[PDB]
C-alpha cells in the first residue's frame, strides 16, 4: 500500500505507469515544471517525488541518488504501485574524442562496472535498453537539435578509481581499473555514468521498460571545459520529456 | 589477396560493405537467389560465400556454421575485405509461452553463454547489436506481416546441455545449467540459439554493425516438434526479412 | 569549491581529521548537535555537510547516501581535504536469533556482496575495519548500557534481492542470493547493511582508518517488527555511541 | 532410431563404435577411402557423414566443422547412436620454436580457452583425453616416422585473437588474451587448436573415450597465417596417423 | 570414546581444553609446551605433533599444522570435534612495508585470500577476519613482549614462490595472476606475507570458532628474498612467549 | 647454495635428476630402504630427505605432507637443485563403487580443487601427468599384480568439505561442495586426493615430469576406517609400484 523508502502511495500515483528518474532530487522539480499539473508528492532521503501530466496522463518522476544500490531501491518500489516504464536522465563523461560537450547519448547496452546488476541477473545478461524506449530517446534527442550518439556505455560503481581518475588522494587504480579507459575507448564506449548498469538489466531480467539519456557534461580525452554548462542540463531535461511523451501519446 | 578460410579477395566481393550471414551453407543460395545477379564465390569447409545485388550495391552472403567460433572467423575475414554491416539470419528455440512457431525474433541482446565472446571484450560488456541494424530488421519483419518480438535471447556454446536438454546420451545437465531455463523464462528471455552472442559482442566491440534475426522453429514449452511444412516456411520468411532489411541499411 | 561533489573546502573542516558518516542526510544535524558548536557546510544531493566540536577538536559529519557508490565519493573528498577517520553509523537487520532488536553490532569484518569494493581492491581482499576504531566503537557501545555484538556484516548492494527479500513486484530472487541468507546464519554471520563493504575495503587499502557501528532495528530470522518508540530510541542510542567512539579516538 | 543434425539412423552405422572426426567436411571422404569398404551415408551443414570397416569392424567417420560448439553437436549425436570412442584429427599451429611444420602432436591435456567444455564440467576438470586413445594415437604417429611431441595445447574459442594473431581488421586483442602466447609458451604448451578442450572434457566427464592427434601446419613463431604448399603434406600424414590410430583401438 | 583421523588423540586426551595453540612447524610445538605448566606429550603423526598442557589452571592443547591451509584444516577440524574452540596461530611472516623490522611481530586484522581452502568453508566475498577477542588478546601479549607490534592486513598465499612473488626460482617464472602484485600489496597497505591465516580464519570465522595469528618479521621482502639464518631462534624465542601470553589472557 | 626448507645442497643430491615424493615423512625411509644405499640427508618440519640408488643411479626420496602448499615448496627445492621428475605416490579414497580398497590409482587428470596450483598457472590449464610418468606407473603397477586404475581424479585442498564430509564438527558443507561428490561420481571421476592438482600443475607448466600413483586405503560408497593390515598391505604396495616406476624411468 505505502512503500518503504518512497513514502508514496499507489493512490498518490493516479495511475502512472512511466517514470522519470534522474540522480540530483533537485532535479525532479525541474522535470516535473515541464509537465502538466505538477504536484510536490514526498521527500525522504535522496528519493524526491513528483506526480505530473503529460498528455492527459500521469507520469512519476522520482530521484535515485548516486549509483545502482539507491537506483535499485527507487525502480523496486515504484515498480510495486503499478509503474512499469522508467527513463533515466543524467550527466556523463566522454570518453571519444569525436564526442562533444554538450552532445546527448542515448545508452544501447552498458558495460556492467557495477555490482547491483548482479543481484538481480548473473554477468552474462546484456545491460539492454528496452527497444521501444531506446527508439523514443533518439527520436527526441535528435529533436533538440543537438548532436545524437547511439551506444555502449561504461557503468561504473565509483566516479573514482573504476572511471580511471589519478587525481586522487591515493593516486592508485587497482589493476583492473588500470588502462581500462583506453580499453573502453578501443571497443568504441561512448562514455562513463553510474546508474544504468544496474537500472538496465534489473529492468530487462524483471519485465519493465527503461533506457538512458545522458548529456555530455565533460570529454575526458581533452579535459577543459568550455564554464556555462546549464543548458546541457537544459536541453537533457528537455529531451527526456519529450521522450516520455513518445512513450505515451 | 585471398583470406585464409573464406577463399575470396576484395574484388571478388566487387566493394560491398554489407553481409547476410546465415548458419547453413545450403541458405546462402537461396538467399542470393532472391536478390540480382547471384554469382557463387567459394565453398571451403562451412562458408558458402555468394555475390549478388541489391539496389545496385553488391552485398555478399556468407555462411557461418554452426557456434560462435566459426562465425567469429567468418566476420573477421569478410572484415579484413572491408565488409562492415552484418544480418545474421538463423532458426531459433522459443522459450515463452506466447512466441509461436513461425513468428521472427530480432534480439536485442544476448546472454553471454558462449565462449568466444570472451576473446573481443570481458564478460561486463553487452551483447548489443547495433541500433541501426535492430531498427532495420524490425521494420522488415513488420512490413513482411510477420508476428515479429523485440527482446534477449540466450545464446549458448551447446545445443544440448546449454540449453537444458535432458534427452540425452547421459541425461545429465551441469550444475551451471540445471534450472537454467526457467531462470531464463522468470527474466523475460524470448529464445535459445547458438551465434548471437559472439556476433553482437565482436562487432560492438569492434567498430562494426551487426543485429540478429531468427525464425521460431521450435517452442520448448510445447513437447512435440513442428512439421516439415512449418520448417521450410519459417526458413522461406525467414530469408525474405534479412533481404528486406538488407535493403533498409544500404539506403 | 575544492571538491567536486561535498562543495566544502578543507578551511571549512577547521582541523577535521575525523569523520562521522551516516546514511540519511537528516540525521547529520542530530549527530552534531550531540557536539558542541554545530554548524551547517554544505548540502548537495545526498551530501549533508556539518562540523562541530568534540573536547574541542573539530569533527566532520557528512551523510554517505544509501549505497556503496555514494559512500565512496564521499570518503575520497573527505580524504581528499586531510580527513583520515571514518566512524560510520547505521541501521541494520539481524540474522541471528540470539541479536535482538536494539542491540548495536560492530562490524569486524564484510561479506563483500557490494561491487565498489572491487574498485580499489580485488574480491580476495578483506573487508576489514581499523582495528583501532573497532576497539573504541566497541567499548563506547558497551559504555551505553546497551548490549553489544562484535562480528561479520553481509554487506549488500541492493536492499531486497542481495538480502533475500521475496516481498516484490516480481517475488523473484537469482540464483546467488537464493538460499544465501540460511548460509549466512549458519556461518554465524550477525547482520545485513549496504555500506561496509565498501567503506572499509576502500579505507583498509588506501593508508585510512574505517569502523562501522549499527543498531538493530529489524530481526529477519524472528520477524522482530518493532514500535516507532523502539525504532527511536534504537536511533538515539547508536548517534549517542558514535559520538562517543568519536570522542575515544581523539588525541 | 534417428538424430536432429547428421542424418543418419543407428543402423547406417552398422554397430560402430569409434569415430574418427576430423573438422573439414573435405578429409571426411580422404579418411574413409584409407579404410575397407568406404560408403557416403550422408551430408548436412558442416557435418559428412561415411561409414568404412577397418579388421573387419564398422567405424564412422564424421565431420565436426570448425569450433567446440558444432563438435558438440556431433559428439552428442553419435553418442546416441552407439559411438563411444572419438579419435580427433585436426590442423594445428605449434608455438614452440623447437617444433617443425609436418610434426604430429598428440594432445596430454587442453588449456580450455573454449566455452563449451563449461556446459559439460566446470573450469577445474581437467581437458584430459582417454589414456589408451592417447597411448595408441602417440604409437601411430611414432610408425609415420615424422617427429611426434607428446604435450599441452592451447584450444581457443577464436582463430584470431584468442590464438593471439595480430594481422586483423582491428589489430586489438583483449587484455585476457594479450600476452597470452608468451605465457603458453614460458609453461612449454606445444600447439594451438580449436577443438580439443571441447571434446577432451565433454568425453572425460560423460562415459567416452576420446583423443586429437594434429599435423602441424604452420610455427606460430614464423608466420600467422598458414600457406598452401604445406597444407598438402601435413594432412596426408594425418590422415594415415589417425587411421592407424583406429586400426590399433579396435583389436 | 571417539578419535580422530590425523592427530591420534581422544578427547580424554584432552582433559577438557578448549583452547589449542596451533605453530606451523613440529619443532616448536614442544618448545610452547615446555612454557606452560605440566606439558605432556600425547601423539605425533606426519605433521602433526600434539601436546598438552595447563595455563592459569586449565588444560590447552598444542598441535602443529605443517605448512599450508590443507594441513591447518585438518588439524583444525579435529580438534574442534574434540571439544576445542579457540585457536591461536603463530609463525613466521615476511614483511613488505619498509617500516616493518625483522624481530616485530605482527597480528593479523585480516587476511587476503590467496589460498584454495578458505573456499571450501565460505565463497570468496566472505571476510578472513580473526575473532576480535583473540586479535585483542594478541595485540596486548605482543606488546607485552618490548617488540614493536603491528596490527594490519595479511597476503596469506598458498605458496610460498611465485604466490608471494619470488623470483630467485628455478623457472624465475611468475603467472600473470602475481605478476606486480607485490607492489600492489605495499601500495595497499598489506603488512606482511604468510600461508596458514586465509585458511585459518576464513574456516573459523565461519564455522563459530575463535581464531586468530600472531607472527614474528623473519625476512624484509624490500632487502632480500630467502630469510636469513641469524634472526630465526631469537625471533622464533620471542614470538612462542607471545602467543603463550596471548592464550593466558584468552582463558582467564 | 642450500635451500631454505629441504635443508640440503646440490652436493647431497649426488647427481640425482629423479625424486619420489610421498606424502607422509615415515614413508621416506621405507621407500628409501628398497633401494641400494640409502642415505639419511636431512629432516625439517615435513621434509625428510633421504638419498639412494637405483640401477647405479642417484634417487631422491622426499615427502611432501599434506596438501599443495608444503607439495610446492619441496618440488620448486628439489628442482633448483637439479631434479627433474617427481614420482608422487600417495593414499587416497575412492567415489566409484567397483574401486576396491587395495587398489592402484595412477592420474591422467586432476579436477583443480586447490589454491597453489593458480599459482604457476590459470584455472584453464590441465593438471595431467608426463605421459612417460604415467606409462612407466601404469606399466609398474600391472607387472606387481595390482589393480589398477588409470583415471581423474578429484584433488582437493581440504580433507573434509572439499570431499564432502558431513561427519563433522558443524555438519556445514559450503554450496560450491554441497551435491558435488555425486557430480564427480556422475563424470565418471574415480577418487578424491590432496596434492596431485597442485604437482602436475605446477610440473606440467614448469618444464618438470610428474606423476602421480596412489593406494586406495579407502571407498566413499562404503565409509569405513580400514584394517591395520590391509592399511599396511596397500602401504607395501604402493611403494613397492613406485620405486618399480621409477626404474622403468631410468631405464
Ligand atoms: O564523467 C562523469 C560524469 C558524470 N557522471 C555522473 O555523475 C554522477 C555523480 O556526480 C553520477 O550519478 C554519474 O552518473 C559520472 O559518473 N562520470
Ligand atoms: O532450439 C534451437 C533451435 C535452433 N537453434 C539454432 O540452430 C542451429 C543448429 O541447428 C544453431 O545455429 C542455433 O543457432 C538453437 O540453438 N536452438
Ligand atoms: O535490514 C536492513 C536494515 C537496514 N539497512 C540499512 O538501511 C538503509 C536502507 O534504507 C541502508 O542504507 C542499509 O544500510 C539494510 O540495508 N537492511
Ligand atoms: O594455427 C592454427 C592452425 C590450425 N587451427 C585449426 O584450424 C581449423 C580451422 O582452420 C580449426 O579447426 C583449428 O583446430 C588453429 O586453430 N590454429
Ligand atoms: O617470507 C615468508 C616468511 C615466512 N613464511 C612462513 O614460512 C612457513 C614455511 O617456511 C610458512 O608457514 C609461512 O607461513 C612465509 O610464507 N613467507
Ligand atoms: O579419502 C581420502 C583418503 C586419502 N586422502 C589423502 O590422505 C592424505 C591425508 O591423510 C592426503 O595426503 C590425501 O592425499 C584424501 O585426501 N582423501
Ligand atoms: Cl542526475
Ligand atoms: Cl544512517
Ligand atoms: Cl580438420
Ligand atoms: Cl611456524
Ligand atoms: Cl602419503
Ligand atoms: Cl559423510
Ligand atoms: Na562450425
Ligand atoms: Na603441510
Amino acid at each position: 500500500k505505502t512503500v518503504f523508502h518512497l513514502g508514496v502511495t499507489e493512490a498518490d500515483l493516479n495511475g502512472a505507469t512511466l517514470a522519470i528518474i534522474p540522480g540530483d532530487p533537485a532535479r525532479v522539480q525541474k522535470i516535473a515544471e515541464l509537465m502538466d499539473n505538477p504536484v510536490f508528492l514526498a521527500s525522504h532521503r535522496e528519493y524526491t517525488v513528483y506526480r505530473a501530466e503529460l498528455d492527459g496522463q500521469s507520469v512519476v518522476v522520482c530521484s535515485t541518488g548516486i549509483g545502482g544500490p539507491s537506483t535499485s531501491i527507487a525502480v523496486e518500489e515504484l515498480a510495486q504501485l503499478g509503474v512499469r516504464t522508467f527513463l533515466r536522465v543524467g550527466t556523463t563523461g566522454a570518453i571519444q574524442p569525436h564526442v562533444n560537450v554538450g552532445d546527448m547519448i542515448v545508452t544501447t547496452g552498458s558495460v556492467r562496472l557495477d555490482g547491483a546488476s548482479l543481484h538481480f541477473a548473473p554477468m552474462e545478461f546484456p545491460a539492454v535498453p528496452d527497444f521501444d524506449v531506446a527508439t523514443a530517446m533518439k527520436a527526441a534527442a535528435q529533436e533538440s537539435g543537438a548532436t545524437v550518439h547511439m551506444g555502449v556505455t561504461a557503468s561504473s560503481d565509483t566516479f573514482y578509481p573504476g572511471q580511471e581518475r589519478y587525481d586522487t588522494f591515493t593516486g592508485r587504480v587497482v589493476r583492473r581499473f588500470q588502462g581500462s579507459m583506453k580499453e573502453w575507448q578501443d571497443m568504441g564506449v561512448l562514455n562513463f555514468e553510474m546508474e544504468s548498469a544496474t537500472l538496465l538489466t534489473m529492468c530487462a531480467s524483471s519485465g519493465l521498460k527503461a533506457g538512458c539519456v545522458a548529456g555530455v557534461i565533460i570529454n575526458r580525452t581533452q579535459k577543459e571545459i568550455p564554464a556555462t554548462l546549464k543548458e546541457t542540463e537544459a536541453r537533457s531535461i528537455k529531451v527526456v520529456v519529450e521522450a516520455a511523451r513518445k512513450m505515451l501519446k
